[PDB]
C-alpha cells in the first residue's frame, strides 16, 4: 500500500542510453540529467530515505553497472551523494548508499576529504547514527590522507576534539602513528591542543609510539611542554 516513488520516463529513458553506452568510452546531455536528478534525490538536506531507495533499486534494476555509475558520480565539487550525505548528517541515506555495496568510500573531493574523513567532523545524535558511522569506517581506508596537508580522519576528529570519532576511528582499526605532511600525529595533534581525555585514549593504543617525531624533530612530549600542558608532558612520561 506504499507509494513507490518512480523514475519518471525521462529518468529511466537516461538510465537506459546510460546503459547502452556505458562500455563505449568514447561514446554529456544525458549524463548532466541524470547527475543533475541523481543529487536532487541523494543529497539534499531533505532527503528522503525511501526515494532514495527506491531509485537504487530501480538503477539496480536497468543494470548493476548504471547503478555503480550513477551512485558514484561526483560533481563538480567531487562530491558524491555520500559525501553529501554524510556532511548532512542523513546517515539512513548513508547507510542506503553503503547496502547498496558500490560506493567507492574512498574517493576524496577536490577540498580532499574523504566521507570518512567528513564523518569524523559530522554531527551525530543518535547510537544508531553512531552505527552506521563504523560501518562506514568499515567501508573504506580510515588511514587515507587528505590531498590537503596529508590528514587522516583521525587527526581530524582529534583537532576538533571529537572524542566519540577518536573511538569509533580507533576500534575500526585506525593507525594511530601516521604522519601528516609536516610529520605530525594525532599524538602531537592532541597534546598541543590540551586535549587530555584523547590523549589518554590514544596513548591507551597497542603500539601507540610516543617518541615519533615531526619534520621539525618535534614529540608529542616537547609540544605539551613548549605549549605549558603539563598535566599532559606527565601523561606522557607515565608512558614514554
Amino acid at each position: 500500500f506504499r507509494e513507490r516513488y518512480e523514475l519518471s520516463e525521462k529518468m529511466l529513458s537516461a538510465c537506459n542510453l546510460l546503459k547502452y553506452n556505458i562500455k563505449d568510452p568514447k561514446a554529456r546531455i544525458c549524463l548532466n540529467t541524470l547527475q543533475h536528478d541523481w543529487f536532487r534525490v541523494s543529497s539534499q538536506k531533505s532527503a528522503v530515505p525511501a526515494m532514495v531507495g527506491d531509485y537504487i533499486a530501480a538503477f539496480e534494476a536497468v543494470s548493476p553497472d548504471v547503478l555503480r555509475y550513477i551512485i558514484n558520480m561526483a560533481d563538480g565539487n567531487g562530491n558524491t551523494a555520500l559525501h553529501y550525505s554524510v556532511s548532512h548528517s542523513n546517515f539512513q541515506i548513508v547507510k542506503l548508499l553503503l547496502d547498496a555495496d558500490v560506493c567507492n568510500v574512498d574517493h576524496q573531493n577536490k577540498a580532499g576529504y574523504t566521507p570518512i574523513m567528513l564523518a569524523a567532523l559530522a554531527a551525530v545524535e543518535a547510537e544508531k547514527d553512531m552505527q552506521v558511522v563504523e560501518e562506514l569506517f568499515s567501508c573504506g581506508d580510515v588511514n587515507a590522507k587528505a590531498s590537503q596537508a596529508g590528514q587522516t580522519a583521525l587527526m581530524l576528529a582529534v583537532s576538533h576534539g571529537r572524542i566519540d570519532m577518536v573511538k569509533g576511528l580507533l576500534a575500526c582499526g585506525a593507525d594511530v602513528n601516521i604522519q601528516d605532511d609536516e610529520g605530525s600525529t594525532a599524538l602531537m595533534c592532541a597534546s598541543e591542543h590540551g586535549h587530555v581525555e584523547i590523549v589518554k585514549l590514544l596513548l591507551a593504543q597497542p603500539g601507540c609510539n610516543g617518541h615519533l617525531e615531526d619534520n621539525d624533530g618535534s614529540t608529542a612530549l616537547s609540544i605539551a611542554l613548549e605549549a605549558g600542558h603539563k598535566d599532559i608532558a606527565v601523561l606522557l612520561y607515565a608512558h614514554l
